[PDB]
């Protein structure tokens, strides 16, 4: 009925894993879109007081491949399927860094931002 993508990253050194959901396969620039604003509803949530308020900028989106069955760089409009798992990358920065946490089961992305 819709096309899902779960949609992983680090976020304060937590590994974070969200389902999102569209009417058909999206774009890679409409998952990236949807993927930026979760993840930046996430850190608006998550920001510690003693952290300046900041977005998430992905950098480079990785697909899991169950054909292939490795990691793989999100490049072409015919990779994703539906449910399959991403991780979405962030230049270097100084709050999220990334670790080798496991994945956690697929939650909904935050309802809103911070007022």
């Amino acid at each position: 009925m819709a096309f899902l993508v779960q949609v992983a990253a680090d976020i304060f050194n937590n590994k974070v894993n969200f389902e999102l959901s569209f009417p058909s396969r999206p774009s890679i620039s409409e998952l990236t879109r949807s993927a930026e604003t979760a993840f930046s509803n996430e850190i608006s949530l998550r920001r510690p007081d003693n952290v300046p308020s900041h977005k998430f900028h992905s950098s480079k989106i990785k697909m899991y491949d169950e054909e292939l069955n490795k990691w793989v760089d999100l490049i072409r409009e015919d990779q994703l399927t539906d449910y399959c798992q991403l991780y979405v990358f962030q230049p270097p920065n100084e709050w999220h860094k990334e670790s080798q946490k496991e994945i956690p089961p697929a939650m909904k992305p935050p309802s809103s931002g911070q007022r």
